């Protein structure tokens, strides 16, 4: 089943394109699938309106450095003001669309690991909900990666928490103090969308004591051991693996690991971890540099057993 399983994760991608929601007719929820495949899809829908954001995200870098050169200047304060404001609107947004993608993952991961089934045929049997968890990990790291390149989203917000408190002394849609202390450990990470969906898979953990955590951690590695076999056997790879199907699943793949990582107890690098991590850092390896850079950049910060003793040297030097 380990052709069928291929089949279904790389199913109807190819014609597909940057759209992360799934046609209702072509991914044919079972009944009990639907109350959740609908809910999630909403929010499926909304990630690629977010994701368009980031890509427009131009920056009022220009704007703040004439600010901060002509201090006394007002008419250059409001006008670096105007420009960040509406991106600063635009952070709020995609921070709060971060809150939606831990509700849409508990859907699935409530699903996708319950207590009779095996992790291989719940992704067999709820076929449509496993497609929207990969297609969750496929925004996810696609957004990072821009965020990654894009210095001023940091610059954008540290400035406008400078300028807000002392500017509310000296002088609606406005932030709090709150909330931008959540943004801004939100906007420190070098992975902002797949820490959050790490400590929602934490949580889903915690939340059900009643049940295994192979449940949910042989999931993920399931799901990466599937990426994993599709990218690096050629039989499969000239059957399936295409241009959009190689950059889902190399996405796919790094953000399951990462999530098990978190929550599979002893890591994704401990002997007993069933993730192949000499394999997954391999076919990385073997894709052209400048498109993966992003994913191995994840692999090296959003980790948390990478640095470990107990973790090899092999990987170590391999992630250099």
């Amino acid at each position: 089943s380990m052709g069928n399983l291929i089949k279904v994760l790389t199913r109807d991608i190819d014609h597909n394109a940057s759209h992360f929601f799934l046609d209702f007719e072509n991914a044919q929820p079972t009944e009990a699938e639907r109350e959740i495949f609908n809910q999630v899809n909403v929010v499926l829908k909304d990630a690629e309106g977010i994701l368009n954001d980031l890509q427009s995200y131009r920056g009022a870098g220009h704007e703040i450095r004439e600010a901060i050169q002509h201090p006394n200047d007002e008419n250059l304060q409001e006008k670096a003001w105007s420009a960040v404001c509406p991106l600063v609107g635009k952070l709020k947004k995609f921070y709060e669309f971060s809150q939606r993608l831990e509700a849409a993952l508990h859907g699935l991961l409530g699903a996708l690991t319950s207590t009779p089934y095996s992790p291989t045929q719940h992704l067999e049997r709820e076929q449509a909900l496993a497609k929207q968890f990969a297609e969750i990990l496929h925004f996810t790291l696609r957004f990072d990666e821009l965020k990654m390149t894009n210095p001023a989203i940091q610059n954008d917000f540290s400035y406008y928490r400078r300028t807000l408190s002392r500017m509310r002394i000296n002088n609606e849609n406005e932030v709090n103090n709150e909330l931008a202390n959540r943004m801004s450990l939100f906007y420190a990470e070098a992975t902002p969308m797949l820490k959050t969906l790490s400590d929602a898979t934490t949580k889903f953990v915690s939340d059900n004591k009643s049940l295994p955590i192979e449940n949910t951690t042989d999931c993920l590695s399931t799901m990466a051991s599937v990426c994993r076999v599709m990218l690096e056997t050629p039989e499969y790879r000239s059957r399936f693996a295409s241009e959009e199907t190689v950059s889902f699943c190399l996405r796919v793949m790094v953000g399951v690991i990462i999530l098990y990582d978190h929550v599979h107890p002893v890591g994704a690098f401990a002997k007993t971890s069933k993730i192949d991590m000499k394999g997954c850092i391999k076919v990385l390896k073997d894709q052209p540099p400048n498109s993966v850079e992003g994913l191995l950049n994840a692999l090296r910060y959003t980790t948390k057993h990478l640095n470990d003793e107990t973790t090899s040297k092999q990987i170590k030097t391999m992630l250099q």
